[PDB]
């Protein structure tokens, strides 16, 4: 009841509508992206610096690293929201890579509506240090967006883009989109 047609609007970018949201995938360097929110896939201590989390914390800077540890030593967090530092975003949302990916993406969507944000960029959450399988991760990300549209919750959010480090993982996401297409 929600899916549009899969097409390529720009070289290396693939998209489809999911209700009112445009869902996009591409391979590349997530630290070069501009969006209201960029998502970091990290550990339960919010201080992983390996793979995509290394690139995100290095680019963002030490004030963001200090924000993460300051919040981590205050309460038990499922995820944390910090400033963007020297990334091109308004906030970073740091999610735990080993957690249920559908739950993590649902939380990101809800927090973006609370701030009236329109754009999100995320990596293939859980496929790095957490070693979750790429088709399970693709299925979970897209299912979270579908549920969000189905509940009537999308109002400010208009664009969700996954920027994926390994081209082989992009191929898995594209196949999942084609399975769903309207
Ligand atoms: C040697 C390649 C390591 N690597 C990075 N590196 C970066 O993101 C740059 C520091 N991301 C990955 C994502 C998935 C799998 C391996 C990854
Ligand atoms: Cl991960
Ligand atoms: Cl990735």
């Amino acid at each position: 009841m929600f899916y549009g047609t899969v097409s390529s609007p720009d070289s290396g970018v693939y998209e489809m509508k999911i209700g009112s949201i445009i869902f996009q995938v591409a391979s590349g360097d997530i630290t070069k992206e501009e969006a209201d929110v960029i998502v970091n896939s990290t550990s339960n201590s919010f201080n992983l610096k390996a793979g995509v989390s290394k690139a995100i914390l290095e680019c963002a800077g030490q004030n963001v690293e200090r924000e993460c540890s300051q919040q981590a030593q205050q309460r038990k967090n499922d995820y944390i929201i910090t400033g963007g530092g020297f990334l091109r975003c308004k906030n970073i949302i740091h999610v735990i890579g080993g957690n249920d990916v559908k739950s993590s993406v649902s939380s990101v969507l809800q927090e973006c509506e609370k701030k009236n944000y329109s754009s999100i960029c995320l990596p293939a959450i859980g496929t790095g240090n957490a070693k979750q399988h790429p088709d399970k991760v693709a299925e979970a990300i897209i299912d979270a967006i579908e549920d969000f549209v189905q509940k009537g919750s999308a109002q400010s959010v208009k664009k969700v883009k996954v920027v994926i480090f390994l081209p082989q993982v992009l191929d898995v996401f594209y196949a999942n989109m084609k399975k769903r297409e309207g």
